[PDB]
């Protein structure tokens, strides 16, 4: 009955909390191991990987593919389509089918690349696969902040599909008919960290 | 034509971005002063006030009432009701009218008090006015994170009404029939900071 006491420091990105796997895993662990204290931290993949490396986090829900990710265990938990988010009165909002080529001259809002290089680069790659280099306008700190600026008609963005729960008045979400990479979420933890609390958490997320 | 170039560091809390005043003000300023670079930071009132004090922020959308707030200019921008957020299958979800006394023995999820003492204390005060001391369960980093854990049926919370745009599957928002303090948002900036860029921003938010 090891690993039933202690504190586990658990990190996740702000957008990842909107993917059901994150609350589902947290709730499942709290039920199975009620005496373990979950200290939750919300931060982007760059910071979460740094926290794992320095020992200030024990496990993270982050986006895979960052430089040096092979130094950790990463287990895929969710892959989801990306969607376009735009103002409700954007001309493309009444299109039967959305193609990214419609936005070749449109301003894209994004978050700063340095906080999450893989997801940022996947938005860029999506536009490149559609044949253009996106014009990037105002940067906002998180995807939820980006969406709120989309409501103010400052541009469009590309977001994990689960962000379509964020029904800010004046925005719409549309599926992309073009081929686009998924947004990816993995559970991440240190190699050779044999803590029984961490093991109990990992085996709760992957029964 | 002073203050039409430079960088303005503008802070706001994660939940405040969901109040229309924040995107409305940002868009209005970007239109009126296109050459000024808006560097946006999303952080809680404690950090935003510290940033103003140390000069790493020039202006913030924050919640008024913090210790030492008299050292800054605060101009009220929005007051909004607070609402209860709960799982869709919570027994109170099918009540005609919601009273906080229904939750006297219910677990409340919250964010850590230290990041935003006034809003946290106003949730506590709401329950006290309804006649009870709330039992606080799992803490999550931001209000949006709290809402996602409410979807996993880990408790209920009390949120600014504009967070009802965050339609996480499995949660519902209800108005509170009890008297509760508003959630409050003010524009905050340093006293005796005579920068023309900051002045142009303040006068855009308050035309
Ligand atoms: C902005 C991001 C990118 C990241 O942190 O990897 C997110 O919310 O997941
Ligand atoms: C959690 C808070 C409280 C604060 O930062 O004042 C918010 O999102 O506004
Ligand atoms: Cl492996
Ligand atoms: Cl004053």
């Amino acid at each position: 009955v090891r690993g039933e006491l202690g504190v586990l420091r658990v990190g996740f990105t702000a957008s990842s909390a909107f993917n059901s796997v994150v609350p589902t895993a947290i709730r499942a662990f709290r039920r199975a191991y009620p005496d373990v204290r979950l200290q939750l931290e919300e931060d982007n993949t760059t910071r979460l990987a740094d926290g794992l490396n320095e020992g200030s986090l024990d496990v993270a829900f982050l986006r895979p593919g960052f430089a040096g990710s092979e130094r950790f265990h990463l287990r895929m938990l969710s892959e989801e389509p990306m969607m376009i988010v735009m103002a409700e009165n954007h001309p493309a909002a009444s299109y039967e089918e959305i193609s990214l080529s419609a936005f070749r001259d449109e301003t894209f809002l994004l978050f700063p690349r340095e906080i999450g290089l893989t997801l940022y680069d996947s938005v860029i790659e999506s536009c490149r696969t559609a044949g253009f280099e996106p014009t990037i306008g105002q940067l906002a700190p998180q995807i939820a902040s980006v969406i709120n600026l989309v409501a103010a008609e400052m541009g469009v963005s590309i977001v994990p599909a689960s962000m379509s729960q964020v029904k800010v008045i004046g925005v719409v979400y549309r599926h992309i008919a073009d081929q686009t990479p998924t947004a990816k979420l993995a559970l991440a933890y240190r190699r050779g960290d044999t803590s029984p609390v961490l093991r109990n958490f990992v085996l709760t997320v992957f029964p």
